[PDB]
């Protein structure tokens, strides 16, 4: 007899577990509980703040929602018009001293003429090959080259992706990319070159919403707050230390035992394996490759420079900086950094030299968020990475040597990306059915280890669907058919379904 | 205020309506009711019987279940081992005097050598073109010719499909077929010709189940039998005569009114427009094309002939018989026809002549069911179709001139197939969303007018998923993505889900 | 017996006949004679001069020799360095107010950008189809669209060729073009577009030679001058009126009869049929299509304008002028027009009005030559063509309205181009072998009616090779395999061969 | 001054030199002379006979004339209808116990079904690749596999050609083959399979002409006999020992020196370089690959066996015999072997055992001629090759173990085939121009070293055209454009041209 008994136990209150909890709470049928070792809900979608008052999120991939249900929950959580700011999806690729609007291939008119020739030639080759193709690419790398041709592939996607995944593109599968044909739009590319134009893939239609306060972490705090407090257990009192799969009981730090009929686990699956003391799974989960992510934050004194402007996120294929992506985080909300009247001293200049004085001066302020990837194939010196990022900012002309840095931030996330390697699926098809046979739904970024559904909306929906499968027999579409869900409007599932309308 | 009020009203107690009802009954949340103008549930999945005791179903497309949910409901309806018989999926194409195992192209070694050359040459052309193809086929005919080449198309698919659909293949779309690339397996086809091999797509693992009694109609009577009687209204008492979609009320023939919050309608959508008195929808629904089906049944005296053997269904591309498909219905269950000891006089010989006497002789008996299609592009003379079918049986060597016929059956089903025309989707996108905007889920073979989800398992699930959409916010996967549901094991939805397991605690 | 007998009789003293004469004279074996109705040798390669002293040739296709034999004869005829001028092969296409260097597709960077997009889009389509092509184009038009794509084909080659041939491109064969594959060089075109580059297909090693004096006519007068005069019959005394192919005799205007063993006829083959009184050949030769060519010459007062500069020939696809090609004939030689000190009055201004002064004034002078085509499919107004040409010169900005015209020239050549129609070969494989069996070698621009071997170097060698076939059993390579002769260095046949060398010792 | 002076000197009296001399004699203009070290004209187209009375030619490639001129000289040399026998071009490939009619691929219905499947499958692959091909094959091997597909290539053309050329197919060029596209006729091949049909490429109009007497050797003796005897020097008196390219003189073995203005040399070009004492040319010519050919003749007692019948020549891809080609030489003329009444003892039985008696018995007789190739890459044991050939005859069921052999013949021709290696052209376009610059027309099988024009008709015409080039400025079409001459009817040049008609 365990100390607590519930039908459905949810481990983890990141977006995945919150998704499961939200759906359980709406269904209000089977009994349930959600636990997490952190007092603040949000998991890795939480937001940090420096002593100087600069917020930083864990990533630069803004929200794009594929589901009405996700929208319902975000809207319930933060219902006021002024709870959000809307922006156009503005991004550029840093290449040869130029900010090239995304998508790269549609904007190579900014490159020197001879390089345009090399690019067009390679894409001509790719189009002619795609005309008689009778096989599908097998690696991320083959997919890139079939889409872009050699010249364009070498300038951006190949070196960029190495910096993103910390593995070569030849080591990765390409199913996670979706099912689009690996072929160039040669006319679109020659057309912009001939017309000598540039054009980003953004406009009034292509927008994202960012929360006015508390970063992305603020979304998840407000979602979590809609849950019945008594069904949550957050903090040390909720840290799971053992999972006894055969007896269907969990044991917490404080010794509390919880019995369950079904388990939704959102912890990394390698940690779950260890927690189950299941040696066969420990071996299998150790085969799952992943990269570690360093997030660097830099707060800068001054009004937003013209050269930065309305830029949102930026891609860096080149080797003159260690980060793959930068975000102008101060463009997302005026509350991601201190107000202009707030007074801070300069810590250092961008060229690394001491400020003229140590006196606190006022703002306004702007803020940059940088991402760097580490793996066995790509080491990162944690002792120098901050300074290398800052020099990277100078090298890319994001900061003048004279810019005044008033805040710095560095954090290393051991589990950063679950890598879409060639071996991933072969390993996961061994791991997930074994857990499934024990009534354990292991789901989430590292819960199910599939990158393509490991961001916020998809993960939230992994949790939702896991519960919908457990209770209503729904297909888990997002877990197993990401292309299917991505290719459509998912409007059927709502925070208020027929069931609740008829019950009231 | 109306006489009766329910959250969800279902019109029709064919497989689709019964599906909706089963799901509503399992969930047992929103109130609901199911009405049908017929006293006997099962809709067009019902079974007829001749005065002589021969059973006939409405078609020859046997059950293949794509869903565990469907299996749960059939098994619950008919749980005994002896409620079913299992048969291998044995089918052949009648061609130039031969029974050619299906699939046709893998078995052309049975044809004359010169015909094999023509077939292979055609498939070589199609392979060569498929190698540089940069577009998808737009019509059923283009699909057929790309898969099979001209020689093979002309012998089977083309003339056969005209006979099935009662429209030319050039008039049909090809999305309903699934997503498989239209290209020939040249190597497999030439390999079998070279080896002189024949090979049916059946075996110990390719089987179907058929109910021991009452034909397919017996399945749906038993499924309906599991519902609570007081939530059903079957017979003249349940005939819908008016649908007021703005009031969300329905009026029955006896004057009863039913208010609903959501309507699952499984009547033919063209009949729904009329019942709604919605002239806009009438206009649109009249643009939908359909064929009418004649089912002919023939009871024969004798032990099962050797030439017939274990054959299940048979295809007829050639123009020496009016039917496109025949079924040896007596092979499906010994209770589809009378016992050997039953005495029946001979009605006629297969060559059409009278028999000498009126003497009632004994069996055993075997039984053939034939299907013929009719449309405005292919009329059928109802007055001679029976005699034409019988002569077709003689032409195809299924019956000898002297075989003794002891029972005949003929019925015309006006809405037979909803035709997958080139125009169908354009029209449905104007119709179904307009109905949806009124909280009307029009679903079924003719409720939603998509052939590819219009047989028993799919239709049943259309009903189940419609309810799941209404109540649980489920995706209607079968309605909009038949290729998705047909390509996977649909095991998630069960007659007993977690919701029920947990609630009984 | 006839008045004169020779082994080989040659009719015509144009390039083709003179070629036959030259080879016969070099071999100096069989006896021979060459006749022509013009006292001045050179046939249609002759040069006219206006009363004001401007020379005009018959066309603007400059010499490119494919044969050392041809070079030998021109050099023997005009041996001095000062008998010739050398020029780079400079040409442009007039398009949308601009002079675009030939070849057109390599220079579209000159057109507006939105137009370059259409051109490249079209060539992209053509490159993609060329990748999977398994047929050869059947028509000039098909060949054009496969090489260039629709956009580019529409800007230059289609409308230009209609103006040149006076029949639609869809009505012509494409073998005469050579054997190069009809596919676009997409990379070269896009590369130039991207680099913003223009590039003409000329330079220090892409040049032509033009005679210093007397135009091309001067070459042929001088080549003829090397023949033994007693074997020539030029003038009214050499006009053939009758050919009796059965007797192998010819009758001249003055009643003189010439008997031959082998006849090399370079007159137009349709006229030959008539002279033969051969009704079957008359019928066959009338199936051959040809266009008529108008040559217009314009003499202009002024030093050569900068806008003209070193231009040699110029192409005009557009509608604003009736000519297809123009030639700055004064760039070819200072002796193609009068010296600066020559005094001539202005006949008219280029805008058509009368000049202010009737007074003779001095030069310098420059000179334009224009070509206009006409046929039954593309009629031309003969009465207005001169004025229309001059207005065309104003329309294309070659002349200013105020330019002073001091000389004009206009001549119509009835047989201008023998047209490479789809029908040409079928006809010629009846005509040529039929004459062949009479021992008549009918050769030349209209002798054998194949355009692609109808210019000076090729026609000359047609004559030479005919003789070499008659005497030495040589292959007639030029007549039957123009791609073969055009793709190689023809260095073997010389004005002094081993035969002459070994005999002189 | 030299002992003799002529305008054109021709060295060698094989088909190539006789062609040259024939054209010179027709033109009867410039003075000329033809020398050869052999008293009997005909070069390697000469014919040996065994002591027992069996004739053997040097090869089994029958005459197909591409020129009227050649026909004229053959007709003049041997004008009687009874000077020739005509026969259908009947050939077969020995494969897995069967005689398969040529062409092999239209006749694979004779092979086991499983093997038919593998063949058709490989040809399907080939047809599908040829549908999208945009390059030309670079090697003989690539050409074969693209025409036939893998299965068929491996059964016949690949192994057969190794035995022919004595070098692998991968090491040879493919321009010598002609300009036909490398693609399968898939429908013809599958059609004959489906119908169970066999069809050879012969019939009443696909015939060849063979000399009634003396073998091919009699053709050339007779041709030579039409030349003015005083213009020939054949035998020891005509052996060239030195060629002084610079003074244009030739020195013979007997000491006599001959001056020339133009030289037509038809000796092997590697010997010409040696005779010229030109070490630059020696070096180049030693880079030319060639194989050595062994010809084996077998004379057999008995009427022609039914199993042989009307077979003319036969191909042998398999390794149960050393020869690549066999010829039923007794089928070509009843005078290639002794009359039936001639008496000969049996020398051995086909299985290698002695005859029961050494008594001489009568015939009739039939005769087989075999070809074996030798090179650095494929050694032949000169001392056992004869016996191995005879065993090969038993292995291929051409002879029964009991067949009585009454005559044997074996001869090694050191210069057999000039091999169409990949390097050939690179080497030849250095060698011939240099000789041309010295007014030397080196022409012929080994004079110019191009196999594709090294048989009788082509070689003869090389000699004719060389003279026509020297005298009349003719193009040497056969030497430089063999596809051109092979694709047409060459009717223009005749033994009586206009120049001779008019000279009368």
């Amino acid at each position: 007899h365990p100390d607590i008994s519930v039908d459905v136990l949810v481990i983890g209150a990141g977006p995945t577990g919150l998704g499961a909890a939200k759906r359980l709470n709406q269904i209000d049928g089977p009994s349930w509980m959600i636990v997490d070792s952190n007092e603040t809900p949000g998991g890795l979608a939480s937001t940090d703040v420096t002593p100087e008052g600069f917020l930083y999120d864990v990533g630069g991939h803004v929200i794009f929602s594929h589901y009405k249900y996700f929208d319902d929950c975000l809207d319930e959580a933060l219902p006021k018009e002024d709870d959000w700011y809307t922006h156009q999806r503005i991004s550029y690729v840093r290449c040869q001293g130029q900010w090239v609007p995304y998508p790269f291939q549609n904007n190579i008119s900014m490159l020197p003429k001879e390089e345009q020739v090399k690019c067009i030639d390679g894409m001509i080759d790719a189009a002619l090959e795609a005309r008689v193709a009778n096989t599908k690419p097998k690696t991320f790398d083959e997919w890139i080259v079939r889409m872009m041709g050699t010249g364009i592939a070498d300038l951006f996607m190949r070196p960029y992706n190495f910096k993103v995944w910390a593995v070569p593109t030849t080591k990765m599968q390409c199913a996670w990319l979706g099912e689009r044909v690996a072929a160039p739009n040669l006319k679109a590319v020659t057309t912009n070159v001939i017309l000598g134009k540039t054009a980003g893939n953004w406009g009034p239609n292509a927008t994202f919403r960012f929360p006015a306060r508390g970063g992305t972490g603020g979304i998840w705090i407000a979602v979590a707050n809609t849950l019945p407090k008594e069904k949550t257990r957050f903090g040390e009192k909720g840290k799971v230390t053992k999972v006894n799969a055969n007896n269907k009981t969990v044991t917490l730090q404080d010794g509390t035992t919880i019995g369950y009929k079904k388990l939704v686990s959102t912890m990394a699956v390698d940690f779950l394996a260890e927690a189950m003391n299941d040696q066969e799974l420990v071996g299998l989960t150790k085969q799952l490759f992943y990269s570690s992510t360093h997030v660097i934050g830099v707060g800068v004194r001054g009004s937003r420079p013209e050269r930065i402007g309305d830029k949102c996120w930026l891609y860096f294929p080149e080797d003159n900086c260690p980060f793959y992506r930068a975000t102008i985080f101060s463009n997302y909300s005026p509350y991601n950094q201190p107000e202009a009247s707030a007074a801070l001293p300069t810590m250092q200049l961008a060229d690394g030299s001491r400020p003229q004085s140590t006196e606190a001066k006022e703002g306004p302020y702007w803020s940059i968020m940088l991402e760097v990837s580490e793996s066995s194939m790509k080491p990162v010196n944690q002792e120098t990475i901050l300074a290398d990022c800052i020099q990277g900012l100078v090298n890319t002309e994001m900061l003048k040597p004279t810019d005044e840095i008033v805040s710095t931030y560095h954090r290393r996330f051991d589990h950063g990306y679950p890598t879409p390697t060639l071996e991933r699926e072969g390993t996961l098809t061994q791991i997930l059915p074994k857990l499934q046979d024990k009534d354990i739904w292991s789901r989430g970024r590292f819960g199910s280890w599939r990158y393509e559904v490991g961001n916020q909306d998809h993960s939230f929906m992994l949790g939702v669907e896991a519960v919908d499968n457990i209770v209503n027999g729904a297909v888990e579409l997002t877990l197993n058919y990401p292309d299917f869900v991505n290719g459509r409007q998912n409007t059927e599932r709502r925070l208020v379904d027929g069931a609740q309308v008829f019950a009231k």
